[PDB]
């Protein structure tokens, strides 16, 4: 199964962002480019470095119309406590999903069975849902940022004008 | 169906254990009486009451040869995390296993499945590996820790003293 | 695969209740707490003292609105039997169900299934018919009846106080 | 469910690599960085831009000690046309994976259906056989041949210092 | 699917006897006549009767070599507190077995399943193991332990007399 | 899984009684008291006592009100047979039916399969159809029909005396 | 499957011939010629004039070296007792076979199901067991046991003259 | 099982009478007596003997009212060219059925399926379509044209008088 | 089984004719005699003398009334390629149909599956959908076009003339 | 599944060839070019037409190692009446195989179901057992035994010239 080219499926995840909880599914997504941006667990020592860039960028990101969504297998609970311990964190105005069924990870095809645990894996998603763009790395390797926008810049524009000449 | 009277199936965790991360298998349970203490989550409110109880009583668990296994779906990432966060967690000098698989979990049947978190359970479980007794309680429903030391001395003295 | 917070299955079983024989159903036990306190069979050395510190609490237990059901896999007829000539059961005011079929015991995951009798399980169930604590223990180990009263004060207080805890 | 962390399949294509057709295999593979670039199909808009700034990089690419094997559901005969009738493809020194019967294509879950061609994938492979970097992004959207070699770059870094991490 | 001329099945019984426990199995029975009589459940009217019955007849199959079993879904706890309150009870010296997984009352398809409970049912097994004679019968109808003495008779003779 | 105090399975078999032959339903048997006496074979040497002990009692079965069927592997033309050969035989009134087929012997569990023949069986069935008492015996055992009398007679107190024995 | 010029299937029946009890089997029939006369029962009308019939010609059967099996549903103890009461019977001097499990009427494909009687039938069979002539009929009509040896010895001549036919 | 007394199945096959082609189905059956002559194959030496013997006897078979059906599972085609060969087929008036598919000749279960033809097997139908006698043979031999007529007046006699 | 005397099944295949790309159904194929003309591969050997080959009769085609379809597991950009850079190939005014899916193939029972290629194979077809003639051959032994037409004209004789 | 490029299934079959019945199996194939000339039914209109023309060309055929089998599913005496009455079949000399269980035909995937007969069919096989050319056609059409030759020669050129194709 491909997921390029095809609709995301429902969920129902409890998150943390700036300061309270709050509940997110398929609904909020609608109409909206979206980011679902996984990583393995809390309190590692890759994860904030990741996080941090996507944060720098999201005030650009917000002004394109984008969403982002921050999903690991931990629960909301936890983020909150890594939002206060981690400096790289706090600056996260962002959503972060906590997904401990592991029901939004298993949707997007992304989790270590063996581990528990979600792959880094970025997912860039339309206004009606399509998933544009997919970005899996390893353990080690850390994704770009610069290059997450680059891929949505160019998203935006296919959109928007469906067959370019060359 | 019923757990009880039935040998613990084999396991490999990743846990916290005094500022130092460690392995613990089946393997370590074996010789020795094991303590599976279960709860749903890290950071959360009714839980550091539990397992702060447990903590008190820890001293006189050890006296009587008894070793405390406390179990989440969280990471141990998390509960190394948790340990410095929390005043008390910080006297837990037991072992915080991670169950981010539910693995160890779905062995004892304990699994919230629509939540993805452990059920507020505990096992005590013998030498030979044989579960004892079985206590499990709603999510606002706490865990006395003296009722539990209570059972360990009585599945320790029928254990020795068959009989009467 | 637990029974926390699960609905009890419904059954029709023959019981013993204050010298004479009645049917009790699920339909019963609704709209009130009730408890199933499993044991393996009649005429046994450790049972009387478990089934006799419960007799003691009962009229506590009536005050506070809860009924409690003495089970095992041995017929109603032995329970008739096991009342009039033990003393530490004769005390007993509540019913005590007879499960040959172990159709009750089955539905509550406590039946031995090579030897054919009950766990030591006690079952603590609200109006609604949800399981709200569970307490299992070996042959040797017994029940302590102070705890039970402490776990349903526990439960009837979340009950009726939502969004708290103990 | 996901191919990342995984060993790669076992395959039989012909290819066309500067003016001969050759065969290559999984056992070609062995023992080497290897880039498996999927796309749909010769003689269109799009692929030729991102296959040709790739083959800019390929020097680059060479002295890491990287493989790169561009795939497409067509034939190695199509590809030996489209290199000598386009300019950008011209100077691809890679080869051109033929991949008819898909089976390389499915091998790496990568095939559209009720289409019949590859997806625009990029599978970054060390020298076990393990993927190691993932991307894929839909028909209009273009790849970028300076971020590939900072995954493999990286990659590279991760088997080499066991421990170490980059962020 | 008739039991009539076929093996027994294995089994592995707790059973009351002469004020002790003891352990039952296939084996025990082996190379001897037995009499696997099923009944309902203890402390009933009408189950002493037939019990009784057989219980006074006991010297007569002790002397003709056959062992009575007496078998019901209760445990072998139960049988011993029977024993010793009932007095047409008391007087059985024959092996009263508890069955309370109904792993033997099945193996001879004797089990009421909606109640839980064995049938009124009596079976002749010769030392091979061989179901020479089955009687069974409703929960009003006892059954004549003088029948019983002379199709174990007649079973008897069959089985030495050959043809 | 046993099949007493369970309803008996409809049947259609051609019978022997009284110097001419029938055809005999489950819907004959409905109300009234029957007994299906099975047995192995005709022009056998296990002496038609068991038959003839039946035959004896018939007279007292009759006041009862209880219909005797005895039931075998052997067509009904053989029973006429066998009737006007044997002096045993030849004192029946009761009905002999013939089950060639084997579905009325299936029916009751009462097939010996390597043999194709019934098993010596005596099933007493009630006003409802419902099996009250059941009697298997080995080749060699008989079975006593006095003691068939005391099974019937208690059977029908219990469904005339209900709640009690 | 049609049956002519296949191989008869192995069987264990008890038989009545010449006043005492016999057990007949395919090892019995083997290197001889064999006829298996099937009718649907004892003491009917019918089936006396057919089995009378291959009685008369019984003589000339022996002689051309043919063995005759009489098959039907009732047992080896009826045949026993037909041979005395009727006249008819009394002059069999072959074998007549019990099938009371209808096992050997199974083998020859001709049992009336719904009545558990064998159709009146005719095969005969040849010294290595293989069907050379088969002969069915209807309840009514009759065999005639001339056109039977006329059938046997047309099937003997091709048998020991290779090639050359009837 | 036995296809005595059972009824014929349906059929749809082409076949050659007096000439021309025609097709002949279960309807036209119906209400009439009916012979399915079966055998292996044309242009063989046995089969014309057989055919040439009811040929002879077609005469008294229309008065009796009886229809045969000669069946082979070579075709029609085929028929009409041994028809006109040889002498023993050409005073053949009655239908000679083809049927390569081997669909009447399955029907009936006579197909000898590792050659592919059809066994001599001779089966006699009555007006309602329930087969009254069958007659089958082996290759060598032949069958008689004067027992099948004396098989059809028993069975014409006890279908019109019953006891 | 045999495809012979069976009706078509449904596609649904674009194909290039003439410079501009289509879109060609089972549709388009009813009430008219239809040509399916297989082949392994574009920028091959063999390929061009054939498809040249049924170009020359094109015109006499045109005229019975018959619409020839040249397929391959090629795509239909391909094909547009193919057209430009080969003279033999460049005066086929007939389409040029692209099975990348292999669908079309497989309805016609025509794949090789271990190369992924169809095989050479000519099938004609009727109005009605009913296939009249199937000619397969090996990879090496070419297809005669002058064959073709005298079947064409065979099929349409025996439709006319029952 | 096509049968072009595969290897044909035994059998054992009965035919007629100049006056005598002989047993044809495919062991009498092997090392040598075969031919199976499958129609419908005998004593038809527009067959022998077809197996005539076959028939004239049979000399050649024999020259170039090349055996011819008539295959029907009428049986073997069947064929060697139809070759006496026709003077278009008297002319054969190849073999006419009977086929009246329909093993044959099906092996080749050649049976009309609902009829019980063969459709018509040319199967070229060579040496190995292996299928190079097939030829089905219509009830109506017929097929020209010219074209059957020049399929037979394009077929022995190239197993005979390693890397030569014909046009």
């Amino acid at each position: 199964m491909s997921l390029i080219n095809t609709k995301i499926k429902p969920f129902k995840n409890q998150a943390f962002k700036n300061g309270e909880f709050i509940e997110i599914t398929e609904k909020d997504t609608e109409g909206r480019w979206s980011v679902f941006f996984f990583y393995p667990a809390d309190f590692t020592f890759v994860c904030p470095t990741e996080l941090g860039d996507v944060a720098d960028h999201y005030e650009e990101l917000q002004k394109l119309g984008v969403d982002v969504y921050a999903v690991s297998t931990d629960t909301h609970f936890t983020h909150k406590a890594w939002h206060s311990s981690s400096e790289t964190i706090a600056k996260i105005k962002y959503a972060m999903i906590g997904d401990p069924t592991g029901a939004l990870t298993r949707n997007f095809d992304n989790m270590r069975e063996d581990e528990g645990l979600a792959d880094r894996a970025t997912f860039v998603v339309d206004p009606q849902g399509i998933i544009q763009a997919i970005e899996v790395t390893a353990e080690g390797i850390g994704r770009d940022a610069s290059d997450l926008l680059r891929k949505i810049k160019a998203a935006q524009y296919v959109a928007s004008h469906p067959g370019e000449v060359c």
